Protein backbone atom coordinates (compact mmCIF):
# COMPACT_ATOMS: atom_id res chain seq x y z
CA UNK A 1 0.00 0.00 0.00
CA UNK A 2 3.15 2.17 1.27
CA UNK A 3 4.72 1.20 -2.40
CA UNK A 4 1.13 2.13 -4.36
CA UNK A 5 0.78 5.43 -2.27
CA UNK A 6 4.27 6.71 -3.72
CA UNK A 7 3.88 5.89 -7.00
CA UNK A 8 0.72 7.89 -7.65
CA UNK A 9 2.66 10.83 -5.57
CA UNK A 10 5.61 10.48 -7.73
CA UNK A 11 3.11 9.92 -10.80
CA UNK A 12 1.74 13.15 -10.27
CA UNK A 13 4.64 14.93 -9.76
CA UNK A 14 5.84 13.72 -13.00
CA UNK A 15 2.45 15.13 -14.70
CA UNK A 16 3.64 18.15 -12.99
CA UNK A 17 5.87 20.50 -14.75
CA UNK A 18 10.00 19.56 -14.18
CA UNK A 19 11.46 21.72 -11.56
CA UNK A 20 15.20 21.39 -11.33
CA UNK A 21 16.58 21.90 -7.96
CA UNK A 22 13.70 21.02 -6.12
CA UNK A 23 13.28 18.48 -3.52
CA UNK A 24 11.05 14.52 -3.78
CA UNK A 25 10.93 14.18 -0.41
CA UNK A 26 7.29 12.91 1.09
CA UNK A 27 6.48 16.87 2.02
CA UNK A 28 6.13 18.22 -1.91
CA UNK A 29 5.21 14.68 -3.19
CA UNK A 30 1.85 14.04 -0.79
CA UNK A 31 1.57 18.03 -0.74
CA UNK A 32 1.22 18.35 -4.18
CA UNK A 33 -0.74 14.86 -4.73
CA UNK A 34 -3.50 15.90 -2.10
CA UNK A 35 -4.53 19.34 -2.92
CA UNK A 36 -4.61 18.09 -6.50
CA UNK A 37 -7.64 15.79 -5.24
CA UNK A 38 -9.12 17.94 -2.71
CA UNK A 39 -9.51 21.16 -5.52
CA UNK A 40 -10.69 17.93 -7.86
CA UNK A 41 -13.47 16.45 -5.60
CA UNK A 42 -13.83 20.37 -4.18
CA UNK A 43 -12.86 19.13 -0.58
CA UNK A 44 -10.66 21.90 1.42
CA UNK A 45 -7.19 21.38 2.16
CA UNK A 46 -5.26 22.28 5.19
CA UNK A 47 -1.54 22.32 5.03
CA UNK A 48 0.23 23.78 7.67
CA UNK A 49 3.65 23.66 9.40
CA UNK A 50 6.61 25.55 9.22
CA UNK A 51 9.00 27.76 6.62
CA UNK A 52 9.63 24.67 4.67
CA UNK A 53 6.67 22.45 3.99
CA UNK A 54 6.74 22.85 0.83
CA UNK A 55 3.38 24.19 0.83
CA UNK A 56 3.06 27.38 -0.80
CA UNK A 57 5.71 25.77 -3.46
CA UNK A 58 2.96 22.72 -3.76
CA UNK A 59 0.25 25.71 -4.43
CA UNK A 60 2.39 27.18 -7.39
CA UNK A 61 3.32 23.90 -8.86
CA UNK A 62 -0.75 22.64 -9.03
N1 LIG B 1 11.78 19.66 -0.94
C1 LIG B 1 11.64 20.98 -0.69
N2 LIG B 1 10.84 21.40 0.31
C2 LIG B 1 10.69 22.71 0.59
N3 LIG B 1 11.29 23.69 -0.09
C3 LIG B 1 12.13 23.41 -1.12
C4 LIG B 1 12.35 22.01 -1.48
N4 LIG B 1 13.20 22.01 -2.52
C5 LIG B 1 13.50 23.31 -2.80
N5 LIG B 1 12.85 24.14 -1.97
C6 LIG B 1 12.95 25.63 -1.98
O1 LIG B 1 11.92 26.23 -1.20
C7 LIG B 1 11.49 27.44 -1.82
C8 LIG B 1 9.98 27.55 -1.65
O2 LIG B 1 9.59 26.42 -0.88
P1 LIG B 1 9.13 26.62 0.65
O3 LIG B 1 9.72 27.93 1.11
O4 LIG B 1 9.45 25.36 1.42
O5 LIG B 1 7.54 26.78 0.60
P2 LIG B 1 6.76 27.27 1.92
O6 LIG B 1 6.32 28.68 1.59
O7 LIG B 1 5.63 26.29 2.07
O8 LIG B 1 7.82 27.19 3.00
C9 LIG B 1 11.93 27.39 -3.27
O9 LIG B 1 12.69 28.56 -3.60
C10 LIG B 1 12.82 26.17 -3.39
O10 LIG B 1 14.10 26.55 -3.90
Amino acid sequence: ILDEVTHVQDLFLRGAPIRTNIARNLALKENVFMMVICIELKIPLFLVGKPGSSKSLAKIIV
